[PDB]
RNA sequence: AGAUGAGACGCGUUACAGUUAAGGCUCUGAAAAGAGCCUUAAUUGUAAAACGCCUAUACAGUGAAGGGAUAUACGCUUGGGUUUGUCCAGCCUGAGCCUCUAUGCCAGAAAUGGCGCCUUCAUCGUGGGUUAGGACA
């Protein structure tokens, strides 16, 4: 399964793009004349980390009659999109706000309007171009959404009625005004319910125009090295910080902080707990815990068990858990081991 | 009835540094208390998140000029980097080309124009691509 590979790819490329734009903003603000120790630079640079989300303002707008229409998978995916939008907007700002703090900071530093527009360009510049439209190349190009009229021609051609009302049905379905007329003939002649969902799927132009033939005949130890999340390794004790929700009920004794361990124990005692499985977020939130500003549940340092210094490698500041362990040490990771 | 692919916004982890709150230790002081160190949590700032391989004939920015459907490329053909002991997928890209495919944004009923986009020159720098997926050894 390559879905986790795609997720890691996206995180990697997003971090690289953020590196590129921070480097360009750093270079341009140095080229203006004020490098450091001037409060315009710290303000604008700290704004640049959290630049905002104007590109997808109100993403995937949809009406409730459409929410009642699609399949279970698509409506669960749309609920995921709605939850993603709600979760980001509590921590994301729209970019026109971030532009406003950039303007405030740069006006406070008596800069020119051309410099403000140039910083605006650096903030809005797209580095890796959105190249998405023609990506999947499932081909029968060797003969052995842009196909709308051909597709309804394939659907309607099996109806017993004569060709002229087939053309009128085609003209009714390609035009968005005449949908009630399609319901009129669709009540008039009783076909399968698969025919309604299919025909009104071309009427709503989902991704079905690419799964198609050529137009003339429409008629372990392999790749991964180590764990994703860095661990903390200081003076011989190995720990990693966990959120309270993420701590499983069977692992409460592993928390290094004693007082929060007792509070988690009486949290499991006060509320109904499931023995040894992961505990819920809002279920944990009602008990006595300090709240965070942004994500709204605290974090507690936890001890990692079962592994030790025999696998730990150090790439820059981070310390990871090696997945392959001994290959005799692995030659690719042989230079980064701790001992 | 299901799967490959692009671009960000965010969250989370780690390192360093600062601040606040709570706790512990030491010194000083007649005492109130003052100072310093350590632990936990919250908050802020900067940085890292494959190892590596390839690329300076490259990559990126700015300005000017020209083109922009008689056109470009996420396309085709043929090569290359990732690439190894060998072969792929995916991504990125050189040359030719418009045969298939794809062709964004804004104003305008439209014609059309302006942005995005492509090429050249000058200037400024060092930057860019791919790496968590497989199969045979």
């Amino acid at each position: 399964i390559l879905k986790d590979r795609r997720k890691q790819r996206g995180i990697r490329r997003t971090a690289q793009t953020k590196k590129k734009r921070l480097r360009e903003l750093k270079n341009y603000l140095k080229s203006i004349g004020y490098n450091e120790s001037t409060a315009t630079f710290e303000t604008v640079y700290s704004l640049a980390h959290k630049r905002g989300y104007d590109y997808a303002d109100m993403p995937e707008e949809k009406t409730s009659e459409e929410i009642e229409a699609m399949d279970v998978e698509e409506r669960k995916q749309w609920e995921k999109e709605k939850q993603e939008w709600e979760e980001t907007k509590r921590n994301s700002r729209h970019r026109k706000e971030v532009v406003k703090d950039v303007h405030k900071a740069m006006i406070e530093g008596r800069a020119t309007e051309e410099q403000i527009k140039r910083v605006e360009r650096i903030f809005n510049k797209q580095y890796r171009p959105k190249r998405f439209n023609n990506r999947i190349l499932t081909k029968c190009k060797v003969e052995d959404k842009n196909v709308r009229d051909l597709l309804i021609e394939n659907i309607v051609r099996f109806f017993p009625i004569e060709q002229s009302e087939k053309d009128n049905l085609k003209d009714a379905v390609l035009d968005k005004n005449r949908r009630e007329e399609v319901k009129s003939f669709f009540r008039k002649h009783k076909t399968d319910e698969h025919i309604r969902k299919q025909v009104y799927d071309i009427a709503d132009n989902k991704l079905s125009g690419r799964t198609v033939f050529c137009k003339e005949h429409i008629l372990s130890r392999g790749s991964a090295l180590h764990d994703r999340n860095p661990l903390s390794y200081k003076k011989g004790i190995i720990t990693r910080r966990f959120m309270v929700t993420e701590i499983e009920c069977g692992k409460e004794d592993d928390v290094i902080s004693e007082t929060y361990r007792e509070k988690l124990k009486e949290a499991f005692k006060r509320f109904d707990t499931k023995k040894g499985k992961c505990l819920t977020d809002k279920e944990a939130k009602e008990a006595g815990f300090c709240i965070k500003k942004n994500e709204l549940v605290m974090s507690l340092k936890c001890s990692i068990k079962g592994t030790g210094p025999g696998q730990m490698i150090r790439i820059n500041n981070n310390v990871f858990k090696t997945n392959v362990h001994n290959v005799r040490k692995n030659p690719r990771l042989s230079k980064h081991f701790i001992e």
